[PDB]
């Protein structure tokens, strides 16, 4: 939809925070075990550019560990999921040292999230997700404070 | 926290839409029973100047019809709950024609509507209600569309 123009995705790895997600759908995020309401811990791209991602999800009653891998695609910024749907990751803008924003998207329905190095709420790194989310059609936001970003699930 | 100032509370009477909600924990909003996911279905002022409320609230699997009146003060903008708890309802702002900005307030937690008259996103009354809640610790804010609103409990 709108990207990160020269990604130099080795620089995103390492720890990360969910500090605020947003979606196409409320039922996408307005449950703790929703679709998605999934909490970044670490990105971890492979040498051949692939984008191993290691995540919570709240599921079963209670804060799930799940590691995928979206596969590289000739855009640097765009990202594939191997799966029964066909579905992106896309990276619409990071500064590798301190956020990142990204948007799951399918084949339609969308979650964005706004991701922090630190457990820290950045008003600058979020006043650029809400200017990504302008050009799309959100019906929820949320954010998390420092306290949710140190625990499990963000309880 | 912030109110309209001059409302003539007779001239909010009738229908209203909750076109969007905020508040400021997540879990006020993010279950489909979570307590402040209240819609406004009619404002009925009384002669002697409190305001009735007609709500829908899901609860205990379906969409309950609820009845409330809150009691004027000395402030024309300020109601209060007769309850176990001292809880307020703020009028922020209003045309009395398209939009209304209230809040609900407790003694703490705080959620906030924007109301309009029709089934129909009003850009205009959201970005009121956006900034209204600049000055407000929100967490969480969600928006109906028009299929939605014209829904028992924005199914
Ligand atoms: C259940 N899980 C194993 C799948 C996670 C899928 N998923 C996802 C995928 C690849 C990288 C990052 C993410 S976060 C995310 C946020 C919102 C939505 Cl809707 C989906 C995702
Ligand atoms: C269960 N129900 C009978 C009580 C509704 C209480 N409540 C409320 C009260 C008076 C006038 C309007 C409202 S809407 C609302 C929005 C958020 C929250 Cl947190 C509370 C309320
Ligand atoms: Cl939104
Ligand atoms: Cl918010």
């Amino acid at each position: 939809t709108q990207t990160m123009k020269g990604l130099d995705i080795q620089k995103v790895a390492g720890t990360w925070y969910s500090l605020a997600m947003a979606a196409s759908d409320i039922s996408l995020l307005d449950a703790q075990s929703a679709p998605a309401r999934v909490y970044v811990e670490e990105l971890k791209p492979t040498p051949e550019g692939d984008l191993e991602f290691l995540l919570q999800k709240w599921e079963n009653g209670e804060c799930a560990q799940k590691k995928i891998i979206a596969e590289k695609t000739k855009i640097p910024a765009v990202f594939k999921i191997d799966a029964l749907n066909e579905n992106k990751v896309l990276v619409l803008d990071t500064d590798y040292k301190k956020y990142l924003l990204f948007c799951f998207e399918n084949s339609q329905s969308l979650a964005c999230q706004c991701l922090v190095r630190t457990p820290e709420v950045d008003d600058e790194a979020l006043e650029k997700f809400d200017k990504a989310l302008k050009a799309l059609p959100m019906h929820i936001r949320l954010s998390f404070n420092p306290t949710q970003l140190e625990e499990q699930c963000h309880i």
